[PDB]
């Protein structure tokens, strides 16, 4: 879709991150970030409204960001589950993912020792 | 026990492992990898400080993360020797573990019949 959603103001990273994945003329990393992630990872955002929202990022079969708590290619490795702040803190880098999880302000299904890398996942992801 | 240390930033990725391991919630992943990963692994991490501390991540029993080089059911079965800040890369998923063996930035002592899987 067009990822943003209202109510959720750091959604709008994932309509970024889709075109740097996407982008035909990068190719070479994110075959590297798939081959390294090997992961379907859903984010399930959570705002000062009470609502969730979730968004998948598909680096285990062709590469693919999406809506929705569920790959269409697959079920999820890893489950993040954090508030809409706390999610934009993370991308900006004012807020550490190991950090987050030992307050208990992220949630954690799946192997924790891929969401510890969920920063470096997410910079070699679209990164142009 | 809080099983990070002082002068060590990367150290809190233990008490991340000990929880998302022993996470009841979680009984399934717990029990896949000490199923596959089948090992004691003991790191010895060092600071720019000149210290050193070791953890022990017991894989191959019932799935324990402690502070020490000895795991207390059975002993360590591969041991892992790196500075603070590399490994801090590693678990952040900015470096790669093999690059990192072959710049000399990370030594294995032990066994490679465990090591090969982790």
């Amino acid at each position: 879709m067009s990822l943003k959603v209202d109510g959720f103001t750091s959604s709008i990273i994932f309509d970024v991150i889709r075109d740097g994945l996407n982008d035909p003329s990068q190719a070479k990393q994110k075959a590297e970030s798939i081959k390294k992630a090997n992961a379907i990872i859903v984010f399930n955002l959570k705002n000062k409204a009470g609502k969730t929202e979730s968004w998948y990022l598909d680096l285990k079969n062709d590469g693919d960001v999406g809506k929705g708590n569920k790959s269409p290619k697959g079920d999820a490795d890893i489950q993040l589950t954090l508030s809409d702040d706390h999610f934009q803190q993370l991308v900006e880098g004012k807020a550490n993912a190991q950090r987050l999880f030992m307050t208990g302000k992220l949630k954690v299904k799946g192997n924790v020792m891929k969401a510890a890398a969920i920063e470096g996942i997410l910079k070699n992801a679209q990164n142009n």
